[PDB]
């Protein structure tokens, strides 16, 4: 599996002249105001991935941010609620053309309450995600090989997952539902950054 | 005393509703729209009067009411519009797409409390006392009691005033775009409820 | 008025009727530990019979005839309990029953409060005072407060049943309610047999 | 051994001139108004099973429904509360002669709180049920062999379980209790469909 | 009338009796942290003695005589606590006790409310006011409200014990209650030794 | 491992001319008024055991009851609260000379909250209790070899556990505490039968 | 009758605070300092008078108030200083480091209760009734109501008296050094909150 | 292959502990210091060897150990020193005041996890397997088993290495002063436990 490791940014957009890009991040934790962005992962869906180490205090990443702001390119996430928050917090740009495989799973895999990436990859693709490195020092100057393979695996399969979920959403006639959820997702991420992360804004109480 | 006009089935006309925004509430036989039928629709133009419309069992249309609901030039003001939107679309087939919800607005602005119900908000923002005693009553009754009628009217008589104050706070705290986005999703949150996700926060990790 | 009896009704002169309201008072909620102390009856006419049951009493032929008579519907509020302590004490389980709590749950769909006090207040504007519910129901002489409270448990069940029957018809749930009432005695039996903490129909 | 797979309906009832039939279903989830019926499984208890795929929007299946309506044939379920709801919701017919092994288990296996099909088959028959395919896309146009074999395993043993539970119900003198529970079960399923699925209708509060 | 003492009773002239009502006040529920502040006594005659216990006070010989006197039953409400703090402070564990809280749990089977205020209200129509329960019981001079409150904890235990004895006999639970009172000093010891959060008889 | 299996009662007391006997029971469940006594197990501590099947409706077991009544013989249980209740409920005699290894564990193994028999046997004796048959039909006319061996394991080690616990109670100076707990245990079992099984009679609330 | 001096932005001078200890409290738009701005700072010298300082949105300095908060010769008295210290440090950039907290003091002396709120403490120790009606109010309002102003003043008018009593109790129970150590750590506990550990007991095993 | 020196009562001398920091753990009869006596004290210099000291019932002194514990020129490294500081001070009358706690350090650096136990941290940072089987055993045994001895030694063999990594991370994330204030309060937090606040977060609002 070809995994290209970069410092700071993509060197160019040559591998991403595409309509959709799979995106994930690694951080020091779940709290974007405390836990810095450490890694950004990308794949075009061709079976290879880019792993971008983000430095402490890094304010800019122009090639990555070009993709994030390109409205001709759908940003595919698994649980984009988190990735959108830390990406917009770090580089100042919120994507507004997105697809989330966790939301799509909640709308289509109605026979389960297990919507994690590992569960979804195994059921839909018979692909085994190993989570051992999720709890690791993502701020390390040199990521280990196990870390780099794990980070790549978070984006290697999102295109294939999106294709299946799009088929399920059509079959169950839920495309307009999903579209509305993906349209609000960036604001749900902004709500988290502004201080409503523990609040379901739509709940009665 | 408040002028309350009680109607059977529909408004007789829209002469009182050539306006920019209308306050709306419903009463039902309970919280489950597939089991508990729409019983009452309440409306107010914001002038201190209200219309109380009794909806019959099995009633499939309400042309004048549905006209307002579909009018993109009229903002429908709800308190917890998530519920009213679901039952209204379920009963008459039309989902409003221009809304303001004082419950969402409260959660975005009254950040110093966890109490976001209508009674609490009217008391704090307007010194108005809402009595909830009739909230649990037979809303399907053929003749509503005066207490039911006055309580149903009270749910819509203050929403314009609440919306004015919440708009001031949204602007003061720079949250107008957040609120607009939430209102834009609210009809789809209501449809999610009707489709079978009423117990699921669709944006949660688990 | 309220007629107080020891042991049994003297006769059935006041119960040549098609439906009778029934409630019980006990020393607590556990029939195998907490004996039956009182049985209250009403014909619906605004009078009640309050029957004190002795410790160790195993028979009351006039009361039990009513409980056994399939031509008389026994009206309860939460008959699940009364059916159990009555069957446990006298050995007979009534099988023609109406329960206002089940009726409430099937019709007052806008609330989770289905107790007798809430129901009497909402449907009849009648105030039930629960202060004597926690009292020594086994006292040889009941206080006037206990007697009037015990009577109030049965004075309004005919009127509640009439309104609930109207609502069950309106919402087209009559056959559902009938099936629930039909199972209620077996639900009471399940309680006496050891399943009182188990919803027998739940997945877990 | 033999699993016969059908589309739409049984071709006939040649294999079901019997006095009791084992029945299970598969759906897109637990919510009958949202999650459509996808598969109906049947067994005569002879070690063979019929697995019938149900199409989206299909509201009839005359051979199956004749069995379900036949008052001379007991329908054996495990947790019939669910199957009765989705069958009645889909086909318009509510079976009224039933046996449920889950209810039987709660009335006889008084030394445990584990009343699932897997646990009962292990204990009473030394038969292993694998539940890996319980969470799968039962709406698939073509089921996998693992799905088909799992679905069959839900009905292959219900006759044998019913025979043991009947022995136990007799031994502990609970036959009338079980019969009354089975008699109310179709109405408990109806209550679920009408909106009381989260309410123990017999509870005090 | 309430007699307020410093340190100890002056004599036992009021306590040549078969049973004495006892309660305590402390700085809190933890005996190893929260010192004994007050000890209250009543002979049952409608008067009380309120004894302020000083910080570091190691003895109270007249009080300890009553506590050690095998011919005098010590009546407590929730003796489990009083026995612990008394034994920890003065070194003596009473072994002849009656506890109205245990007695209530064994007889008032129609409720889960077994506090002293609830029991006095139901059995005696006596109103206990708990306002001073949270107050500085180590104060050098207790307020009148504190004093009256501390006395109210012992003024009615004789009358309660009499009713509870009647109920225990009626329901045939005397030997059960006696066994519970027999173990209560060791339950208190278990608390002092480090098991205050453990039901020693529970399966888990 | 020698296990003698009896119907109804011991044939005689020749193996139990001893100062202490280990006792356990098997039933159809945890509820003595619903779940009948099925098995009584006994051991003298010599590495052998007696397994006594109790018939439905059996009201008498004179040899077993002579031991339960013999004040010169300590009855050793693990969690005797249960065995005392079902034994007194079934045959009418409450033992009053008892040692409980669970209570002893709670008073000595202060470094853990795991006081089950399997945990204690592993830690104190390096003996492996297998609980697979705990959930089984103990009313069966013919018990399986696995059932009989498991039932025997419940009594084969209680003497050795008692000796160790007695040493620890002495070392930590808690002998009089344990003695009072054992003295009250028959009444705790009685309280259970009378209707307080869910109530800690000594709790503030 | 209680004299309350209301200021915009800052104290005009320190003439009323040439003292050894100052009572301090704050009002905000809520409990989350990164979202909910500092709206009011209240001060009292213990003399029965109070100063109520309205803080503007985006205000970053208040040099006279901040001098008080930085002056190591002046103990700042708080009730639940954990919160005030965090919002004050977040807003003005200075963390006070000589503090007394009546809530910590209460937890170490009122061992017979789990109710350690200011209302509860004032009633028991002083027979003073604190009314909490305005706690949930719009503290960012341009003009505070008389009710809000009197409530804000009441948070500081009694803290000197509470501190005296708690100091007596801490000496009596021989816990002065414990309290001192808790106070010394309190600014770091507040800093931990601002840094992202507000929901974590940093000293707990799990 | 691991040199573990076992002693009764005390170290025989301090020849192996002329060092700047010593790793310490304890074993007891349980988590309650007033009921559950000190049974073992373990030490390591960080050199791959350990000392395991059995403490007798009722023993109140251990002069060589206590000299180390009192030496302000030597940092005592603990994992969850809150517990060890309590039982050591309770048993020997001396409260160490120069300390490092790897559990607190983990909570301040391993921000991506709620698993801060010694086994999880050893596995993650060092790829070292801690086997907890003997944690539930009779530590008051007159003769400890080889398994008990090896387990006890494993609690202290790696704390120097953990300390060095956590120090790197505290520097990197700029939290050194935070950690230092936490370590500074930790002896008083242990004292609070001994005095009766072991179930109370003294800094919490409620």
């Amino acid at each position: 599996t070809e995994i290209r490791v970069h410092q700071g940014d993509l060197p160019n957009l040559d591998n991403y002249r595409i309509d959709a890009v799979a995106v994930d991040t690694e951080t020091l934790g779940l709290q974007p105001h405390r836990d810095r962005l450490c890694v950004v992962q990308l794949s075009s869906g061709d079976g290879t991935a880019d792993v971008i180490q983000i430095a402490k205090g890094q304010k800019s990443a122009p090639n990555l941010v070009r993709l994030l702001s390109d409205r001709d390119i759908t940003k595919i996430f698994h649980f984009g609620r988190f990735d959108l928050a830390i990406l917009a917090h770090t580089f100042g740009v919120m994507p507004d053309v997105v697809f989330c495989t966790k939301i799509a799973s909640k709308l289509t895999r109605t026979y389960t309450d297990r919507h994690g990436l590992k569960e979804i990859c195994g059921e839909l693709l018979n692909v085994n995600i190993s989570k051992q490195q999720q709890s690791s020092d993502w701020a390390a100057e040199t990521l280990s090989r196990a870390q780099i393979e794990y980070a790549a695996s978070d984006v290697l399969y999102l295109h294939r997952l999106k294709d299946i979920f799009e088929e399920r959403l059509k079959r169950e006639e839920r495309e307009s539902v999903a579209k509305a959820c993906f349209q609000f997702l960036p604001m749900r991420a902004n709500l988290d950054l502004l201080g409503w992360s523990e609040i379901d804004i739509f709940a009665h109480s």
